[PDB]
């Protein structure tokens, strides 16, 4: 392990790499354990949990399609969402991504323990519901698990959808785009997938150029909060608002800077 995997020839991780070298189950035991001794990674989550509490049930961010760009195994960053959204399309580059993702979806006993964060979200929705109720919710919306890269034009592909009412995309862009104009691409490649006015969510690392899993390193490009701005808004959006938090991963994990959060509107 001298160099990120799949970074020898280009000097970032090729997305390729995602799809052999990538241990789906080892990220979820390292990132998403969500234990209650106040970890870096606990706190992180807790943050993103919040605010993604606050974006679609307070903000009420709402509509008929919401498109998660770059779900890994995670379903975390939908508990909130399928309060708001009617049908849920969650994508991934790594098809061993979804696969583990789907072993939740059908509920399969040996999927991933989500309970304690599925706790922690009917808690800050007032305990209006419980864990299962809130769990079926979310397997009801989620209605289709498809492929995505988006470094093409079209991320889905040759795939049918309307225009969505919003694109989720947590911690997936830092790791998926090389270079600053791939990153302005991909955002621009994310919007054809968007209704004129619809929501544009990403939440990702700040100034990162690396995270961990294991012993495996993985690239990431690292951005200041200027950068993501000026992106997002030539990409043809505008921002309704932007969030620095300065909360950081231990380091055996990623070296960011803290973390962003914004919410903007397709021109
Ligand atoms: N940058 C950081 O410092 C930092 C900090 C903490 C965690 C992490 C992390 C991670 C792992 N994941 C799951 C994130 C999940 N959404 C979550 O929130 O945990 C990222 C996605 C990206 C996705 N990928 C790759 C290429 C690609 C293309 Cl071309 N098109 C669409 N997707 C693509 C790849 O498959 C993988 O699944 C990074």
């Amino acid at each position: 392990g001298l160099v990120p995997r799949g970074s020898m020839e280009s000097g970032f991780t090729s997305k390729d790499t995602y799809l052999s070298h990538f241990n789906p189950r080892d990220y979820l035991e390292k990132y998403y354990k969500f234990g209650s001794r106040h970890s870096a990674e606990s706190q992180i989550l807790k943050h993103l949990l919040k605010n993604l509490f606050k974006i679609f049930c307070l903000d009420g961010v709402k509509g008929d399609l919401l498109i998660d760009i770059g779900s890994g195994p995670t379903i975390y960053q939908l508990l909130s969402a399928c309060e708001s959204f009617k049908e849920i399309v969650v994508t991934d580059y790594s098809d061993q991504n979804l696969q583990e993702l789907e072993k939740w979806l059908k509920a399969a006993p040996a999927a991933f323990d989500w309970s304690p964060v599925v706790t922690y979200v009917c808690d800050l929705e007032g305990n209006r519901v419980k864990g299962p109720e809130k769990e079926e919710k979310l397997r009801q919306a989620v209605k289709q698990v498809l492929k995505c890269d988006v470094t093409q034009s079209q991320p889905l592909g040759a795939v049918p959808l309307p225009p969505a009412d919003c694109v989720l995309s947590t911690l997936c862009l830092d790791a998926a785009c090389p270079d600053l104009p791939t990153y302005c691409r991909a955002l621009r490649n994310l919007g054809s997938l968007l209704k004129p006015g619809g929501f544009l969510v990403i939440m990702d690392a700040l100034k990162s150029s690396y995270y961990m899993i294991g012993e495996q390193k993985f690239s990431s490009l690292p951005l200041g909060r200027e950068a993501v701005e000026a992106a997002v808004k030539e990409a043809g959006y505008t921002i309704e608002w932007f969030e620095v938090i300065s909360q950081s991963y231990s380091s055996t994990m990623a070296n960011n800077e803290g973390l962003f959060s914004l919410v903007a509107r397709k021109l």
